[PDB]
């Protein structure tokens, strides 16, 4: 049918092809040939997202009434919908297809159905000669996602420091919160992206307290960032007892994510030393309501003492760590009751079953008590069909 012949000559820039299957049609029909869609696409949308300069030209001057029209486009085998062509070619990183659909009109804020930006697809991919096009012409810095995540903080993210830097140039505002109250200055401690971060705090950017109740600096402890974290320990803005538990919890992530005890207890004596830094002001260990028997009833080390007959006992080790980020993360934060899955995983593999048990109890009556990543989930993601070499 010619319907799909124009398509498939759009996808592929077939330009002396497509002419000719519109030879001698009304301008009224060739302009409802061009406006299908065609597996959820257009014709333009389609030349757009794969960069044919030429044939995005030709269907234009044809009829600019689809120039608007979101569609479904392919990026690394994942499909996204509602689509524009100008989104597409953001995306894509078609600066030439870029400059001519602005030329024809398209409008610079048009996003996809998740409220991505053109300026936001450039941001993600990094293609900086775009970014800097579109707000040349009127793109908005604001305009954030669904989930309220802005163009300045996935390049934050993804580590793009001329991006960042070239939006911040530009006035965009270092102080966005997402919906779960995500900052610009979160991306760059959960990325690692510590000479982005410096760039942020050069506009005075506020460390705060995400929906977690995660400062950049906890953030960067969880994930295990030791550069964020080395560098805001000794920033003025962070007082000694946020530094202390940063680096008790960045040692339970060494413990458990990382697995690696001796980096752990390199931090937590350093936090231990500063506990005790200031002989009459003590910063002690606080106590929690009860023991758990998950944790073995285990109580977290207080002195440099304790500390130092640690590294031969991986089991207290492993116990203290999850002690600490009881503590410090708190019971509502996932990566609480992950860990402690995790832990009863391993002694499991070990043989240890009940120990397994009592700590997978702990880990559901913790997630039922705090409610407003399953096994299942888990289970399925890991073995989730990764069909390596059928393509080739």
């Amino acid at each position: 049918d010619l319907k799909t012949a124009v398509f498939n000559a759009a996808r592929d820039g077939k330009l002396r092809l497509l002419t000719k299957l519109l030879a001698s049609k009304s301008k009224e029909e060739v302009s409802s040939l061009i406006s299908e869609k065609t597996n959820g696409a257009t014709p333009l949308l389609m030349a757009a997202r794969y960069g044919h300069l030429d044939m995005v030209e030709f269907l234009l001057e044809q009829c600019s009434a689809s120039i608007e029209v979101g569609g479904s486009v392919n990026f690394d085998g994942e499909t996204i919908e509602g689509a524009p062509p100008l989104w597409a070619a953001s995306a894509a990183g078609h600066l030439k297809v870029v400059q001519s659909l602005l030329n024809h009109g398209a409008s610079v804020n048009n996003t996809t159905l998740t409220n991505s930006t053109p300026l936001r697809a450039a941001c993600f991919d990094g293609h900086l000669e775009i970014v800097k096009y579109l707000v040349e012409h009127k793109a908005d810095l604001e305009v954030s996602n669904r989930h309220g995540h802005t163009c300045l903080m996935i390049s934050c993210y993804k580590g793009h420091k001329e991006i960042a830097q070239y939006l911040l140039e530009k006035g965009a505002d270092v102080n966005r919160k997402s919906v779960k109250g995500n900052t610009a200055l979160h991306d760059c401690a959960e990325s690692g992206s510590l000479d982005i971060m410096k760039m942020l705090l050069m506009y005075c950017a506020k460390m705060e307290k995400d929906g977690y109740g995660m400062t950049p600096l906890l953030s960067a402890s969880v994930t295990g960032h030791t550069n964020i974290v080395d560098f805001l320990t000794h920033h003025a803005q962070t007082s000694k007892t946020e530094r202390i538990n940063a680096l008790e919890l960045l040692g339970a992530t060494f413990v458990d994510k990382k697995r690696d005890l001796l980096g752990a207890l390199k931090y937590w004596k350093k936090a231990m030393n500063m506990r005790y830094s200031d002989r009459t002001n003590i910063i002690s260990k606080p106590v929690p309501q009860t023991l758990i028997m998950a944790y073995d009833y285990a109580k977290e080390v207080n002195s440099a003492e304790e500390l130092e007959g640690l590294i031969a006992d991986p089991d207290e080790m492993r116990m203290q760590a999850l002690l600490i980020r009881e503590r410090i993360l708190g019971p509502s934060h996932p990566d609480t009751s992950y860990y402690i899955r995790y832990r009863g995983a391993v002694y499991a593999d070990s043989g240890n079953f009940k120990r397994c048990i009592n700590l997978w109890k702990y880990a559901l009556d913790m997630q039922q008590s705090n409610l407003d990543l399953s096994f299942a989930e888990l289970f399925s993601f890991m073995l989730q069909d990764r069909a390596k070499g059928l393509l080739g």
